[PDB]
C-alpha cells in the first residue's frame, strides 16, 4: 500500500486495489474485458497498480500523441519494465533508452518499403505451400481449423524469412525449428515466473543470476545454435553489417510476429465467413486485378485498396495487443498530473477501438470505415500496431504477408460458417487476443 494512495492523492479515479497484488486479479477476465470496464465506468483517465507499480491509463488522443510522440525520446522511451531475459535483453522490443535507439537504427534499414519490395518473392513463394495445405484439408468436404493452416504459415514465413528456409511446418510437426518455436504461444499472465515479476518486479536481477528465464531456455539456444551455424531474407540483411545481439534480434522478430499474424489471419477469415457480401467485394478486387488467378506482385499487394480496408477493419475489432504500455523513466506532468518515475502509462487501444463516440456501430465489421474518401482516422485512436518511434518496426512486413495470404487463398475457395462455427466470436481471456473456440470454417472450392 506505498503507491496505493497515488492516485487518491492526484485526484485520478479507479478500482479500489487490494493488498500485495494491486489490481492485478481483475486481468483474470483478460485485459481487453477489465480496460473497456474502466474506460465507460472512469472516463478520460483511470489509475491503477500492478502490484505496487502505479499504472496511469490515458484515453485523450492529445495525451496520447504527447506519451507515444512528443515525449517518446523524452520520457516514454521504454515499454514494460525489463523482466528476466538474460541475453534477449538485446533484441529490440526489451531493450531501453540508448540501448534501443541504436538498435532500433540499426534494423531501420531492413523494414523499409524498399527491402519490403526486394523480399516480396520469398514471401509469396509461401502462398503456394499455404494452398496445397488448404486443399489438402478441404479436399474432403471436412471443415478446417484455421490455426492449423495459418499458424503454420504465420511460422514458415516468418522462420524462413527471419533465418534458414521452407519447412512446411504443418507436414514436418517434427522438424526442430517447428517443435521450439510452437513454445511462444504461452506467453504473458498465464507463467508464475510473470506473475512474481509483475507483483515484485525486485525478483528480477535474482532470477537473471540463477539464469532463469522468461523465455524457454530449452529453445533460445536452438535458435542461437542455428543462428551461429548459420553465419535471401533477414539474415544475409543481418549479415552484411555483436553476434549475440544479432542473435537476439533473429528470435525476437519471430516471437513478435508468429502469433500476431496467426490470429489476425483467422480473425480477417471469420469476418469474410460471417459477411460474404464483403467476401465477393474483395475477391471482385482481386480478380479483376490478377484476373485467372494471376501471381501476385507487389505493387499489385498494395494499391489493393479494399483488400487494405479489410485487413484494417479487423484490427480495429482485433487488436491482438490489445494496449500499449509505456514507462515512465522519470517524474513527468501527464496532462496536469504528476506520475512519479518507474510508473505505467497503458494506452487502451482494444476500448478505443470499439468506442461509439469515434465509430459508428462499433461492434459491426464494416470495412467501409476505412474509404479514403472518408475522413482520415485518428492516428492515436486507430493503435493496432502503435504510433512513434516505438512503433511495430515490421509494420509494413506484416501486412504485407497477410495480404499475401489472404490473396492467394481468397483465389482458390471462399469460407462460410458451418454448425461448428463460434457466432458471436468469443475472446479468450489469456495474452494477445485469441478465440475462446479455435476457428473452424467451410472452405469450398471455386472451381
Ligand atoms: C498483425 C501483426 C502484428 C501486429 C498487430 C503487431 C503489433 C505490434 C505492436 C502493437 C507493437 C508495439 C507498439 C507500441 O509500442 O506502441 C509491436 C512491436 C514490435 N513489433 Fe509487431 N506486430 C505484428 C507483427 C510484427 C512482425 C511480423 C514483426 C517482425 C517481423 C514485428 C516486429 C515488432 C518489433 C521488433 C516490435 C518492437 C520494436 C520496438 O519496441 O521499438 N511485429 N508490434
Ligand atoms: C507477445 C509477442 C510480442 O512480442 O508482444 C509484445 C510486442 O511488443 C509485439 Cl506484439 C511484447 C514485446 C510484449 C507484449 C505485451 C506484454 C504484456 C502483455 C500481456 C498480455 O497478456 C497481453 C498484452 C500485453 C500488453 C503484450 F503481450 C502485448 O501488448 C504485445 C507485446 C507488447
Amino acid at each position: 500500500t506505498r503507491t496505493h494512495g497515488l492516485f487518491k492523492r492526484l485526484g485520478i479515479p479507479g478500482p479500489t486495489p487490494l493488498p500485495l497484488l494491486g489490481n492485478v486479479l481483475s486481468y483474470r477476465q483478460g485485459l481487453w474485458k477489465f480496460d473497456t470496464e474502466c474506460y465507460k465506468k472512469y472516463g478520460k483517465m483511470w489509475g491503477t497498480y500492478e502490484g505496487q507499480l502505479p499504472v496511469l491509463a490515458i484515453t485523450d488522443p492529445d495525451v496520447i500523441r504527447t506519451v507515444l510522440v512528443k515525449e517518446c525520446y523524452s520520457v516514454f522511451t521504454n515499454r514494460r519494465s525489463l523482466g528476466p531475459v538474460g541475453f534477449m535483453k538485446s533484441a529490440i522490443s526489451l531493450a531501453e533508452d540508448e540501448e534501443w535507439k541504436r538498435i532500433r537504427s540499426l534494423l531501420s534499414p531492413t523494414f523499409t518499403s524498399g527491402k519490403l519490395k526486394e523480399m516480396f518473392p520469398i514471401i509469396a513463394q509461401y502462398g503456394d505451400v499455404l494452398v496445397r495445405n488448404l486443399r489438402r484439408e478441404a479436399e474432403k468436404g471436412k471443415p478446417v481449423t484455421l490455426k492449423d493452416i495459418f499458424g503454420a504459415y504465420s511460422m514458415d514465413v516468418i522462420t524462413g524469412t527471419s533465418f534458414g528456409v521452407n519447412i512446411d511446418s504443418l507436414n514436418n510437426p517434427q522438424d526442430p525449428f517447428v517443435e521450439s518455436t510452437k513454445k511462444f504461444l504461452k506467453f504473458g499472465f498465464l507463467d508464475p515466473l510473470f506473475l512474481s515479476i509483475i507483483l515484485f518486479p525486485f525478483l528480477t536481477p535474482v532470477f537473471e543470476a540463477l539464469n532463469v528465464s522468461l523465455f524457454p531456455k530449452d529453445t533460445i539456444n536452438f535458435l542461437s545454435k542455428s543462428v551461429n551455424r548459420m553465419k535471401l531474407d533477414f539474415l544475409q540483411l543481418m549479415i552484411d553489417s555483436s553476434d549475440l545481439e544479432l542473435a537476439a534480434q533473429s528470435i525476437i522478430f519471430i516471437f513478435a510476429g508468429y502469433e500476431t499474424t496467426s490470429s489476425v489471419l483467422s480473425f480477417t477469415l471469420y469476418e469474410l465467413a460471417t459477411h460474404p457480401d464483403v467476401q465477393q467485394k474483395l475477391q471482385k478486387e482481386i480478380d479483376a486485378v490478377l484476373p485467372n488467378k494471376a501471381p501476385p506482385t507487389y505493387d499489385a499487394v498494395v494499391q489493393m485498396e479494399y483488400l487494405d480496408m479489410v485487413v484494417n477493419e479487423t484490427l480495429r475489432l482485433f487488436p491482438v495487443a490489445i494496449r500499449l504500455e509505456r514507462t515512465c523513466k522519470k517524474d513527468v506532468e501527464i496532462n496536469g498530473v504528476f506520475i512519479p518515475k518507474g510508473s505505467m502509462v497503458v494506452i487502451p487501444t482494444y476500448a478505443l477501438h470499439h468506442d461509439p463516440k469515434y465509430w459508428t456501430e462499433p461492434e459491426e465489421f464494416r470495412p467501409e470505415r476505412f474509404s479514403k474518401k472518408k475522413d482520415s482516422i485518428d492516428p492515436y485512436i486507430y493503435t493496432p500496431f502503435g504510433t512513434g518511434p516505438r512503433n511495430c518496426i515490421g509494420m509494413r512486413f506484416a501486412l504485407m504477408n497477410m495480404k499475401l495470404a489472404l490473396i492467394r487463398v481468397l483465389q482458390n475457395f471462399s469460407f462460410k460458417p458451418c454448425k461448428e462455427t463460434q457466432i458471436p466470436l468469443k475472446l479468450d481471456t489469456q495474452g494477445l487476443l485469441q478465440p475462446e473456440k479455435p476457428i473452424v470454417l467451410k472452405v469450398d472450392s471455386r472451381d
